[PDB]
């Protein structure tokens, strides 16, 4: 399980997210066909691992850059423009949206947290307005999803969308989805 | 015939399961075999949404002989919403197309989509709302009305305060509009 998640996200960074086999992934992995079925019941559920994996590198990633910047409005744009700036250059996060169907939930335990934490965060602030910290929270991943979707068919417009969701003034809104973004890596 | 054939499932699955209704069943409803249907509809999948679009045509057509007729802009849209909300929790057979549905956010698109971009649009000229694209914001919409349902099955005024926040409506008085009495319908 150890390798055998790197291995299949190796054989997509040019290959396709989809032309993956087994065959090929436990013998990245060292281990025999037969026995790949016993760390992962199917390949949807290796393939999500390898999601998971990659949402929180950049989970990871963006902690330790962004809530480094004392407006709370900011860190949650920035954290969302990364996330769809990403999803664009990413062969493999391409893949992740159009391709994968638990996309949503997958996101939901990667960031969920993240994403509760900060529209909490600003809420505290009086930054945000928000009547549900959950409905917020799953909002702001339904969208996230069908922005990429609609983009891979912006990472600002998008922002600038949620903070209003988020309450924030209409205008006041597109300049703070509009400002230097910090650097991920 | 493309007629039967879509009511016909729409009691088997609405009282089955969605997942368990081979074309064989479903035919046999509208009174046909299984090889008789591939033919006429190329996968039971098309099937499946054909019952979706025409699901949501239903409330949509509904929606429009009577929100519409509504002045303020912001309460068409939050109103047709929280009518939308109100349906899925309402609904065996709705609920249904959400957790189980991949068109679930595509068929939306179709059908009550562009109604959607219209009262928005619209909102957009009478100066209730404050949309930089206006598709981004259609299915932003539609992707939360899914993303929360979805929740809400395992608030209607909650999500509409929320939608309009999102399409502009002041953040205070994005509530009021959305919490007035919702009118009936189909």
């Amino acid at each position: 399980r150890a390798r055998l998640i790197t291995s299949a996200r190796t054989l997509m960074a040019e290959r396709g997210v989809d032309n993956v086999g087994i065959a090929e992934i436990t013998e990245g992995a060292n281990i025999g066909t037969g026995t790949f079925y016993n760390y992962f019941p199917d390949r949807e559920q290796l393939l999500q691992a390898v999601a998971e994996d990659a949402f929180e590198s950049v989970g990871i990633a963006l902690d330790q850059v962004l809530t480094k910047l004392d407006d709370p409005a900011e860190v949650f744009a920035g954290s969302l423009r990364h996330l769809v700036r990403h999803s664009l250059e990413d062969r493999i996060w391409g893949g992740f949206f159009i391709q994968m169907g638990a996309a949503h939930p997958v996101l939901m335990r990667i960031l969920g947290p993240r994403a509760r934490r900060d529209l909490l965060h600003g809420l505290e602030t009086g930054r945000f307005t928000i009547e549900d910290l959950d409905l917020a929270t799953t909002c702001t991943f339904g969208s996230l999803i069908a922005a990429i979707q609609m983009a891979l068919s912006k990472d600002q417009i998008f922002a600038a969308a949620m903070l209003r969701m988020v309450g924030v003034q209409a205008a006041e809104a597109r300049e703070i989805a509009s400002r230097p973004l910090p650097e991920i890596s």
